[PDB]
């Protein structure tokens, strides 16, 4: 293995433990995630170790995405003393993430109290088309000296989730069992609630000279610590090869049986090839991934960096083969919001995936399809029909928002978004339709999304109140996505987006009855469709209110938004995010029309080709302004708008604000997880901004470009309508080709239409 | 509670992670040990937690005194974020050990990263008089806020044995069980094993003004340890006073009955009581013991306050209570040497107690009598008879030394102490005479003592070899009190003791015939005791070979010995201990005249009544300047000696380098456990060395003083003969009042008689 060029690699300053960069450091293949520790696991590290799906709740609030036992561990010992890299002088240390080839490698030269000198160099990486693999090679070599080496390797299972809250802490799991099996050493787990079992089998060797070079193996049962431990007499410059295979197997596969026998027998297939060959394997899969994914910005080195570096964690983390989980809001990198999967997945991320691996878009999909009935209970259970999407989704599809938790000053306080935060039924409909429109997957749209569009329609028919003295339908004692106001009346973006989905299944019911007759009458008798229903969900949302002064253009929030004491945005912080105005009491945002982040403007994005140039401009001025920027998915999609309505002044900025969330850590608890929202965001305001697609009503492919100062190009690739076409925009020009001549596509380049 | 005045106290400087103090703070009552870890248990300390007697083997080489749960842990969270004292600005930081209460107290002010003051002061004890119990009791004050405190209380069963080896690491116990019982937590184990169970309660409580001021406990099961919690809304000066008890039991009490039960009732009768009356009892214990044991050194304080400590450490130790158990080489102080008893206890502890609290020699003495059929078997197996006592003894009497250890240089060396260091046995039938010589315990020697004395006699008479060639018996192929040669022909010292042995033997049976002789029939029955052995002790005993070397008038150690290559003892360190000669390999000891520790000079000790002045200086001369002190049992019996053939700024050289073995760590090795033989070494050095006692025949005190040039007084007490005698000791002048009266005392001071 060789590192790529600097071009492609993340590089951490110091040697420590560090939350952030075991999140910026976290490998996944969308099966398994580790988070970035070092190897010999120290004092102050929060191990990560996930396998999506596998939640439990135990007696923990909600459920939460398992923190499995940490397999990784590997700790080298001189004549039975720990060789401990914090304990020696740092001749060199060198530590870096490799983008290109999804690898995290570390190399340190350490001097030790006894003058003794020694190297350790290597990498790991979570294979990405072995899903069950973990591959972990590091050389040793003392250079100085000789002496008996302890190569000490363990499996960790005494971790918990919420290690650094004591409310909240909680082991997930208990051992099953625990195996010396002479080829490797085995620890097994069942969650507490019982719902899965994971096996984990582990194998490590030393070799010299690619011989098996120890004297002695032993294993040691230490409680919920297991060892595995070769000594190796040492001999001064030699090269000992350590390769480490660790196999984790979950319940969730298909289809097992024994995980033991399971992760035992896939390690006996890992041991016929050479961790050279599995590692050649992983990079083939990352170079499939990139070749389309990769985008080029020529200017901007920084720009560049930070934009693999927010592609990479989205190429990593899906996996289409699993129509079974999705994505949470911190992808498989760390703890924070308990792995749940919000309408981040569906608006932020998603769009990433419909143009880059369609496949990855779909199976995230299906996972809203396969909770539809779980959506439909939630529905009946808070009065409502169709389906009612949660807030926060775990493995069952229930509700899993937490009711309680602790405001910005540390007091508790009852969490009102899973009750009344009910956008997310309409963003799920939306980013059906979204993936239908890119792809022209009929196939999906008529056995899948059009079911999912048509029950999320039906629960927003059974939430919209007809008020008779107004003449219209309100949707009252919401939170729209601005989360500082709280029972709020007609959000605009949410009443707006419920017209939208109301809309979209009168116009899908008419489409699948003309032209696709024995499919709609195959999910008329699956879910009770009535000839009405049609009818009525057009009567609604011709008549839904949409707050909005004529005079002025303006979009109201939601009702008295604009009666609520105004606060100017005054300074910046370090990082450039925005700081709370002099005034300002944190648990009375409710009274200010400061903003969390996008809402009106959110609904400008998503719903653009049917608002006019000067309403957007207006609004974006409006509210920008207004804008804290309190969440990661914030900055992203005020970039974006910037750009489409010629305000651009702050448009370079904000996407910086995207592209740096977790490697300048602009929030502040990027040790908490990988931003995945802003990840998705980043990708959308290159594309969707800068890069200047739009899409319009007739599904042509608008482009308006627009470059930053700095940038001199941007080379990017997306799938529209199964042609794969790539973009190179410059300050003065646009070029779109397709990589394969056949087919045709239909542009508007900067007004002009054109043939391709 | 007040701590005492400075002279008392032993003080850390700086607030760190420390083996050193680890050990030099370990509290224990003689039955429970906890070693000096800081409350937080922070990453780089070394828990101990022991109970006396409670030993496992499980995996490990030989049986292990177990590093049991460490149920101490103390933590303290501002708004669920952990303070951590390693992770603030220190204002202000005080942690001593007061050696007249037996606190163990602390005392800082932290300023954490967010500008936060807390105080957090007190201290903790092992209960001298309720011996299952560790009493905790800490103020915290949040001096310049307010914020939500939770207090965690924790039983951590993930400790293990020989934690930083990995080797030998080894888990000595499984958790049977883990309980919130409402009023406290409670953890049980029994060890692999399966020999001992143990049972831990535990209750912790917040307190304002003595009133319960938390307004939630919550507990948590997290794997092998289990918290105990308490939320406190905390305001800025008030002072939050927290309190834990906990009380461990094992199955070497009587009645347990079922050990949940049994902790838990202990621990609510303990509840009763506040803790300044626990405290008060506690101290009225040390007080007792103090009252004898306290040394009074005017003119050097380095030399008081140390003297204090060793005589703290051993007061500390001793449980007069319990006739099954003895003090290992580390007290209970730490797991070096494993918690086994060697000679260390019955020849260099053994004295301290035999006259400052003989009830406490006579219990160590029966857990030898207790293990004699042991001691037969261990004989009768290596093809010798009577009683040979093992080199290393534990729990049941078996020879307990490891075959196989690891070299001066590293390398895996043959231990071979358990097979031929045969002087021990000799050992023990010493201190049995030298502790009823001491009391007049006539009833304890004809139904415990004679018994031993005898059988080990029957030992040495069956392991002694005639060699009719030169005409006497010799004992070929030992390892005597100078480990350093191995595989020895009549060391001296073996021969000399093996002698007394005998000769005492039939000098017993003699006695025992003739004034006690339906003792002596009982005894000869049980043992089988025929007429004729005690001439055949006589017989072998006159014939058993000394190496005199007349009448140069010296005493080789062994046969062979004066051939061996001389070395000059040149250089110190700093702690001013012997450097090895240039030109010594440390693999070949068994070459050169270089001794480790006394031998020679040991027999001129224990048997001094016996050899003249010329003599014994001849021979304390020639071995000193050969001995390398590479053990902490080596200085004080120089400085002993010393004083007695007059050679005198010498002494005072080895009294301070016994006196302060641990305080200045001047083996390089206090972090394993106190130097508990180099304690009793320094009493005997002050009392019977600069003192100025020995025992002449016929049970005549006599007293030759010689006090170092910057001593103007000695004060010390000592039971002779059921006489509380006080002594004061002036340049110039010697008194002696009786405090009790008892015996009638032939007192000799300088030659003359005197009357008391
Ligand atoms: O997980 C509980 C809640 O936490 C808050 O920090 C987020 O803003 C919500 O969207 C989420 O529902
Ligand atoms: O990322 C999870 C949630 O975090 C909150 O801070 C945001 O306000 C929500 O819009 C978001 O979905
Ligand atoms: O415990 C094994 C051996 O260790 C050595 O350090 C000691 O010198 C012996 O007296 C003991 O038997
Ligand atoms: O302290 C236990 C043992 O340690 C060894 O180093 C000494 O040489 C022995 O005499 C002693 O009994």
């Amino acid at each position: 293995m060789k590192l790529s060029e600097r071009e492609w690699l993340i590089e951490q300053d110091k040697l420590e433990a560090s939350g952030k960069f075991e999140t910026c450091f976290a490998l996944t293949n969308g099966y398994i995630g580790i988070r970035g520790i070092n190897e010999e696991v120290f004092c102050e590290e929060t191990p990560g170790t996930y396998i999506a799906g596998v939640f439990d709740k135990s007696t923990a609030q909600v459920t939460e995405l398992v923190n499995l036992p940490n397999p990784i561990g590997l700790r080298i010992y001189i004549n039975r003393e720990f060789l401990n890299p914090l304990k020696c002088e740092i001749l060199e240390f060198k530590r870096v993430l490799d983008l290109k080839q999804g690898i995290l490698y570390r190399k340190l030269r350490l001097k030790d109290v006894k003058g003794r000198i020694t190297t350790i160099e290597g990498f790991r990486f979570v294979s990405m088309n072995n899903k069950n693999l973990i591959v972990q090679k590091y050389d040793v070599v003392c250079e100085n000296y000789s002496a008996v080496l302890n190569v000490e390797s363990f499996i960790d299972a005494t971790t918990v989730n919420s290690k650094d809250v004591p409310n909240d802490r909680v082991k997930h799991y208990e051992i099953d069992k625990k195996k010396d099996f002479a080829d490797g050493i085995y620890l097994g787990i069942t969650t507490k609630d019982k719902k899965y079992k994971v096996g984990i089998a582990s194998s490590t060797k030393v070799l010299l000279n690619n011989q098996r070079c120890y004297f002695n193996r032993f294993t040691k049962d230490l409680g919920y610590i297991i060892t595995e431990n070769f000594e190796v007499e040492a001999k001064q410059g030699e090269r000992y090869e350590i390769e480490k295979l660790t196999v984790l197997v979950s319940s969730r596969e298909k289809n097992v049986g024994d995980v033991f026998e399971t992760c035992t027998n896939k390690l006996k297939e890992f041991e016929t090839k050479s961790a050279e060959k599995l590692l050649f394997e992983h990079i083939e899969e990352y170079k499939r991934l990139w070749d389309v994914a990769n985008i080029d910005i020529v200017g901007d080195e920084v720009a560049n960096k930070s934009v693999k570096f927010n592609i990479f964690h989205l190429i990593s983390m899906a996996n289409p083969e699993d129509e079974h989980v999705s994505l949470g809001a911190k992808g498989l990198h760390g703890e924070g919001y308990k792995g749940h999967v919000f309408w981040d997945t569906e608006i932020f991320m998603l769009p990433f995936y419909i143009y880059t691996n369609p496949a990855a878009a779909k199976a995230m999909l299906m996972y809203r399809y396969n909770l539809l009935d779980a959506a439909r209970e939630n529905a009946r259970k808070n009065g409502y029909k169709g389906a009612q999407f949660p807030w926060e989704s775990a493995d069952t599809g229930e509700e899993e928002t937490p009711k309680w938790g602790y405001d910005y000053l540390g007091n508790p306080v009852r969490i009102w978004t899973g009750d009344i935060e009910y956008h997310i039924s309409a963003d799920i409909a939306y980013a059906v339709m979204n993936y239908v429109r890119a792809t022209d997957d009929i196939d999906f749209l008529l056995n899948y999304g059009s079911e999912i569009i048509i029950e999320t329609a039906r629960f927003w028919a059974s939430i919209c109140k007809y008020n008779k003295e107004k003449g219209r339908y309100e949707i009252n004692d919401v939170i729209g996505p601005d989360e500082f106001h709280e029972h709020c009346n007609n959000n605009a973006y949410t009443n707006y987006l419920a017209k939208w989905n109301l809309l979209k299944a009168s116009e899908l019911c008419n489409l699948l009855l003309e032209k696709y007759p024995k499919y709609f009458e195959k999910l008329s008798k699956k879910i009770n469709l009535s000839d009405e229903e049609p009818f009525v969900w057009q009567e609604i949302a011709s008549k839904i209110y949409i707050p909005y002064h004529p005079d002025k253009k303006l979009i109201e929030q939601f009702e008295g938004y604009f009666n609520l004491k105004d606060f100017v945005i005054k300074e910046y912080d370090q990082n450039n995010m925005p700081v709370w105005p002099e005034g300002v009491e944190l648990d009375k945002l409710n009274n200010y029309q400061l903003i969390k982040q996008a809402d009106v403007v959110m609904l400008l994005y998503l719903l653009g080709e049917e608002f006019d140039d000067q309403t957007k401009k207006i609004n974006y001025d409006y509210y920008e302004k207004r804008t804290m920027h309190k969440s990661s998915l914030s900055p992203s999609i005020y970039a974006l708008m910037g750009v489409r309505v010629g305000e651009t002044n702050r448009a370079y900025i904000n996407f910086m604000r995207t592209a740096l969330t977790d490697l300048e850590d602009n929030q502040g608890n990027t040790h908490l997880g990988i931003h995945a929202a802003s990840l998705g965001g980043t990708w959308q305001a290159l594309v969707f901004g800068f890069g200047g697609i739009s899409i319009e009503k007739d599904d042509v492919l608008s482009v308006n470009p627009w470059l930053p100062e700095k940038w001199e190009s941007l080379k990017f690739s997306i799938w529209w309508k199964g042609n794969l076409l790539d973009f190179k925009i410059t300050k003065d020009n646009v070029e779109v080709k397709k990589r394969v001549e056949k087919g045709n596509v239909k542009l508007k380049i900067k007004g002009q239409e054109a043939i391709i």
